[PDB]
């Protein structure tokens, strides 16, 4: 049977740690359809931070990606209860309390970062490590 | 009838544009397998130009992208008859002379950059549009 896991997230410069996030997601069960929401700029700056990239470059490369079924893109910032019963969504996906309430109810399922993978470390890594 | 496409190629800080020439090549006829070629770091350096990713670095996201069935890794830095029959590839798919022999025949299927779009400018994007 069909189980549908939601993974949010801004998906600046997608990244290895990205990639290997996406895939637990859509390894989480046997059969899976894996939605990704992808943050707005608006939303993700004002609650997190600078985005690199535009709603449509992150959302753009996101359907490159073997693991990525489906994308809700802008996706909002906070899933509710009715976002869950709107898009049929069993899971939600995330790094791990904001997510109490899905876990609370059975349907969180944590993903797992990778550190040091990203685009920002790779520019930190031909410097220092060369032009000195 | 499964046609069988080989892309080569450096693939460092794989970007949207590696990724648009790879889905064209996968979509070059109805029923693909597209293999993909990732070159030596050492060959790189030698022929090209310092690489930022290592081979494995390289070669770990390209398992993450859609239109990637088989990986060749490392590939060979010149293809040769022989490569072609050795993995039964039907079309080599690359940018576009020493894909002339290609060329005429009929295996070689030109294959799109995209320009802009590529990591390196996107660290250019945020500095002189920020930190001045
Ligand atoms: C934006 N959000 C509150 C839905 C999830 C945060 O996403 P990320 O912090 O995993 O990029
Ligand atoms: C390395 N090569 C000669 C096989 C192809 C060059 O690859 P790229 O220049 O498309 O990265």
């Amino acid at each position: 049977k069909n189980v549908v896991i939601y993974a949010d997230g801004v998906y600046d410069m997608l990244h290895l740690g990205h990639m290997k996030q996406l895939e637990q997601a859509k390894k989480l069960f046997e059969n899976t359809t894996l939605i990704v929401g992808v943050t707005s700029d608006n939303e993700t700056k004002l609650f997190k931070g600078q985005v690199v990239q535009t709603l449509e470059e992150r959302t753009e490369t996101l359907k490159h990606i073997r693991w990525v079924d489906e994308i809700i893109s802008p996706c909002p910032w906070v899933v509710t209860p009715e976002f869950l019963e709107k898009y049929k969504i069993d899971y939600v996906a995330h790094d791990d309390d904001i997510y109490a309430w899905l876990k609370r109810a059975g349907k969180f399922k944590a993903t797992q970062r990778t550190e040091g993978v990203s685009t920002t470390d790779l520019i930190v890594r031909i410097l220092k490590n060369y032009e000195d």
